[PDB]
């Protein structure tokens, strides 16, 4: 709010030299003209320049020049805050030396090319790190600043010597401090940068407030997740929107010296970071410098360990200095670092989901020439087990795909004519799409950790279901206060009991989503492998994973799996207790309420399931999910076939009022099955017509009558045909003898107070 | 500092050690302090070097020559005893240990009470609330937490403000506060260190949470009192004082309650093993844990050690038919040992209990071991009465309910099936007291009611309509087979005692 | 197309190493598209009795392995699973399920037709009369 | 070649790495081959020792400069995947694969043709029954 916060706007005239005021301003204000002045931007960027050409166009606007888009700033929306400082001393000569371009073809001398006649009653006041294309010929083509004979900003006179001994830098070199990479250039991973900016920016930027408080500042902080995920980035773009300076080190180049260099070259990294503050340190691949204590096998190994923790005990200076440093499980090293006062937060950076994947896509693609037909969104959808390296190859794969798709025999013919072809290139959706499927994925086996879509509508009836699942996951979520002020202690989990194919996991996912809570899976297969391998030791890992990642719903498929294995019931003589299940328990038993964790068990022999896990404390409520009845099949139905052509005619209505004691997974069936039939149909059409008219000597048809747009009733009726049940009725008294059982045990009358 | 020492070469670490215990020596009394001594000594296997094990002879060699009456002690800090070489541990050498262990909850409102001092806290901040929702914390874990809170109080608001760059901030900050719902936030927002380490405390738990049960109280007494307080009788009859006992009986009968509340009237010590622990050394052949919980129980004196579900390795393999083995197993039979192994000057009391007495091996029903079996029933209606009032005794209650006609309607239940009752009951007034809320708050938001200041608290307590509709689901979980086969385990073993009257002359 | 055949499982099974499976599906997946056919997969289930057997139910560290790498990869990239059984009864049923084989297609014994195409295959490299009648 | 890499002292071996890639940028566009590649490079576990960690860590340092718009490529071979430190296997380093494999009778009989084009053969050999009989 304060006086001149005001907003940037376009420029008119070609080079950065001239700047614009406001006039309503500058009563209050101190403008004047001269040499110089103090603008106040972002990151500290500045093009300090002559001023005060203006009044052409409305006020309460600062005009700028064009290159001041990235000079300066990043973007619109910003605002220029004004304060000149003029008489400024007159050094000898300041800032000459190009980069890119005009090394192409003649030489000369660079100063004296083109960039000529400027300096004409202005003579050369600026500043340091000014970059604006300015030639005396087209009027574009870069120019960058090197030399400092004094440093601040200062003033030219004739009848001087200058220093363009070097020959211009190009893009590469610069590129991470021209890319300037802030807080758009990194995606997939949204939450955890709001929190790494949460716990630094104060320190690092409010660095005497945080002085004047008193609490204590973050001293290690770790980066977790697999590789290709962003991480590097992260670190360069704190330090750049903090104005914070830098210093990043590499584990296999620490271990690629002799016992000496490397030490060296550690203290000297921690030594430049206490100079320059407030600071940030990175290490890159810290597996490699400090692997667990056993691997380590030698002398300097240990020593080199030894020696960064005792360099992180000393950091407590009131120094301003953070290391962060990159990992992929926390099991992965020395555990001594994970203590108070070294490594003591954690940020998990994880897989992203398909939200994320967009956002990295338009990260990519934005200097592509893509075409019309391309939703980048069903890409999004279309890459599971996709970390964000892998995109960038699918890109890089499916653009080179478009050039070399048909312009290789023309790029061959060594010519110009190759640059207006480039000029005249596009990428198509069937190069994604060939691209997509010579992909090979690297966290296809990586533990999904997201937020499902699945909603109450593509189920349809199991209304008091719904409602005690409510009453369960989403009252305490949001009203905690209750359980207080009655004094109740909230359950922590259930179990689904009932037949196969009736839908135990889409409510999980449906409670999931209504609460917009994250959901993990663990299936049968994981806890026979469990079994098989006596690696029970893995439920632990799986527990920390939903703490990190709370709340969140752990729904464990197919519990009763391992008691199956081993016969039944009957099986052996040993009674009902294995080595999985009974560090579940373990880990049930230490897990708070605070920390919002609901476990959700499901089964269809409830009659083999260990007893002890249906205790107070414990799983201990009991839900039956039924064979559904009308109104739940006729929404079945339609979930099904809401992305399929289909016809009006068909009536869902009465082939729910003819399936009755038929599981969801049979609809299904029947779907499939009806689409396999139009698709079989369709086929033989296209190749039998395509032939007929290659036999027939007609030179010339085009009247293509699509044969098969939709799904007509006729295919449904040829499926139902094979139409099948897979729960008998002797089953579904089964579980209604469980029921039933179950309610007679809480046999009470009318108990009426007197 | 144990790693500094280590990252040098080998020849500037043993000068350094020589030059810390030589100017110890010139200065005296003096005092030296060694952190992190597992890194300096570990278990002899782990050293692969020569230097390692050459630094470690070079200590030994320093801790025997200190005989000089020159006033010189040697502190030093590890996690475990089995961490370092025990050649150390020996007379001589550091022959004196101190557990420092976890906190309890006066111990954390202490450090809540000495951080805080300097924060400018809020009126409504009960920190004793807090060091009794702080399970599994030790002292950096609220540090950490208050640090937070105060954090977080900070950029709730004052971001904006903060933004601004000017010296507003300076009395800005002189105006800000903390307040229960940032401890709250942090203490949500917490992953404790110390959650799977052992507990060893006092317990609260005392015989008033309980109701009946009058002779094994006096028996508990007789077996656990009278030797921490009155030990001349012991000796002056010459009598040998008991060292464990068996309870027995159903399920959620109040069997842990009596262990806590024997343990709060002689302030002592409490511990507990619970079922997965055993199962746990049986599956993995970890049976060697037995003696560290042992020499755990040792250190904290006197100590009741007890053992829940002692019957769960002879259910995991089969009842008692099971296989052809019999009674014996790896676990127990370490438990046998270790009993066998300690004293009575000590004070080290043991109790078991189980649900199946039947299955259990005889020989740790033998003299010398627990050698005693008391029975614990279901409740009786003063029981029902103080067990129904200690569960309501935190939530806001009515006056109209009485829990008299309550107990008098209740026979045959546990314990935990009232608890299972009084839970549904508030379950039911929570549901209510939400509903309403919203349904309220919406059909104002509906109204074109521009003013409207009138809450008239819909749902304040828990009345007895609430009770009748959880009554409706009322459940037993002991069948009265179960209660005759208790009852003729018990009187078996009462007609074992058959004699009539014997008279002397 | 690439073949797997009883022994190789058995030899997977006797020696628990069932963490060799991953390589085969890897191997199918450079080589896409691909038939990976797996023969004689009823043979764990019989080297254990046959159905009777132990009390251990069908399930199998080597088999549980299949459903493991079969969940875990996507049509996009055209590798189809064969099996081969004849003995239906003992196999697993968790991979007769959705999302997994779940077709199921008998093939009998030859009418005339098939007996004289394989005659004829099998006899199309030998000096044959003309006189003998197939 | 990996076996003379190691047939060096420990000084040797990090000079020579660095002037062949040194070499390959001043020639541009060129290519560089590794071959046995597992002898610089195993399994982080087998490797005992300080000099073999020490070229490991070289090579990873060498494949992460090669950033320069330099047209350089590194081609290397091995047997399996799993015979290589997995480190190498990563975004920026080697991320492209081949299998060669083992031929079928057309290359076979494409072999056979190129080494026979210099033996006087005789008319009655049929190399395609060979490469069906090989």
């Amino acid at each position: 709010n304060r006086p001149n916060r005001l907003i940037v706007d376009e420029a008119i005239n070609e080079d950065n030299s001239v700047v614009s005021l406001s006039q309503p301003k500058m009563d209050e204000l101190q403008l004047f003209r001269g040499d110089t002045v103090l603008l106040k931007g972002k990151k500290r960027r500045e093009a300090v320049c002559i001023v005060l050409s203006d009044d052409t166009c409305s006020d309460e606007k600062i005009r700028m020049n064009r290159v001041v888009r990235n000079n300066l700033r990043v973007r619109l929306g910003d605002v220029i805050s004004i304060q000149p400082c003029p008489d400024v001393k007159y050094g000898k000569r300041i800032h000459v030396l190009p980069i890119d371009d005009t090394v192409e073809g003649i030489t000369g001398n660079l100063f004296e090319v083109y960039l000529k006649p400027y300096f004409l009653e202005a003579y050369r006041p600026i500043r340091k790190g000014d970059i604006f294309l300015v030639r005396g010929g087209m009027r574009a083509v870069e120019f960058k600043v090197v030399e400092t004979d004094p440093s601040p900003y200062c003033i030219v006179a004739p009848d001087t010597v200058i220093h363009c001994e070097g020959e211009p830098i190009k893009r590469e070199d610069e590129e991470e401090s021209l890319n300037e990479v802030g807080y758009d250039d990194i995606g997939g991973c949204r939450k955890q940068l709001a929190q790494i900016k949460e716990m630094v920016e104060l320190p690092l930027r409010h660095p005497a407030l945080f002085k004047a408080i008193g609490v204590k500042p973050p001293r290690g902080i770790l980066l977790y997740g697999p590789p290709g995920t962003g991480k590097t980035l992260i670190a360069r773009a704190v330090a750049n929107e903090t104005g914070a300076f830098a210093f990043l080190i590499n584990g296999p180049e620490i271990m690629s010296k002799l016992a000496g260099e490397s030490e060296s070259n550690l203290r000297k990294a921690f030594e430049e970071a206490e100079k320059n503050a407030p600071a940030i340190i990175f290490i890159d691949e810290l597996d490699a410098i400090a692997p667990k204590r056993e691997k380590t096998h030698g002398e300097v190994e240990r020593r080199i360990v030894s020696q960064l923790l005792t360099l992180m005990d000393g950091l407590k200076q009131r120094a301003h200095v953070i290391v962060m440093a990159a990992t992929n499980r926390p099991n992965s090293i020395d555990p001594a670092l994970r203590r108070f006062g070294r490594f003591d937060r954690e940020v998990d950076i994880g897989i992203p989901d398909a939200t994320g994947r967009l956002e990295i896509l338009q990260i990519h693609t934005k200097n592509m020439k893509l075409a019309d037909d391309v939703d980048l969104e069903q890409v999004a959808n279309e890459t599971h087990g996709h970390v964000g390296a892998d995109l960038a190859a699918l890109c890089s794969e499916a653009a080179l795909q478009a050039i070399r798709k048909k312009m290789d025999l023309i790029d061959l013919e060594d010519e110009t004519i190759d640059a207006e072809v480039m000029n005249s290139l596009a990428v198509t959706m069937d190069d994604f799409r060939w691209a997509l499927s010579q992909s090979n994925p690297s966290a296809l086996r990586e533990t999904v950790v997201e937020v499902p879509q699945v909603t109450w509508e593509d189920i349809g009836g199991l209304e008091d279901v719904k409602r005690e699942l409510q009453e369960l996951v989403q009252y305490p979520v949001e009203h905690p206060d209750k359980f207080l002020k009655f004094g109740m202690t909230p359950s922590k989990g259930v179990l689904f009991y009932g037949p196969p194919g009736c839908g135990k996991t889409l409510l999980a996912k449906a409670i999931a989503n209504e609460c917009q809570a994250n959901f993990i899976s663990i299936k049968g297969p994981e806890l026979l492998t469990m079994w098989f391998g006596e690696s029970e030791a893995n439920v632990r890992e799986i527990f920390d994973k939903a703490r990190q990642a709370a709340p969140c719903v752990l729904f464990f498929d197919e519990l009763d799996s391992i008691a199956k294995a081993r016969g039944g019931n009957i099986g052996d003589g040993g009674g009902a207790a294995d080595r999985v299940i009974n560090q579940i328990l373990t880990e049930m038993d230490g897990m708070s309420t605070k920390k919002n964790v609901f476990i959700i068990g499901a089964t269809n022999r409830p009659d083999i399931i260990d007893p002890a896990i249906l205790r107070p404390g414990r799983l201990d409520q009991l839900i039956y999910i039924p064979l559904p009845d009308e109104k739940s099949r006729v929404a079945i139905l339609k979930a099904n076939l809401r992305k399929s052509p289909v016809a009006k005619d068909v009536d869902l209505e009465f082939l729910a009022k003819m399936t009755n004691g038929f599981s969801g997974a049979d609809l299904t069936e029947i779907c499939q099955r009806a689409c396999k039939l139009a698709i079989r149909e369709s086929i033989e059409s296209e190749i039998r017509r395509e032939r007929e008219r290659q036999t027939n000597p007609s030179a010339m048809e085009v009247e293509e009558d699509d044969p098969v747009p939709e799904i007509r009733r006729d295919h449904f009726e040829e499926a139902m045909r094979f139409a099948r049940r897979s729960v008998s009725d002797n089953d579904i008294r089964k579980y209604e003898m469980f029921a039933q059982t179950l309610q007679q045990s809480r046999g009470f009358g009318s108990f009426r107070f007197p």
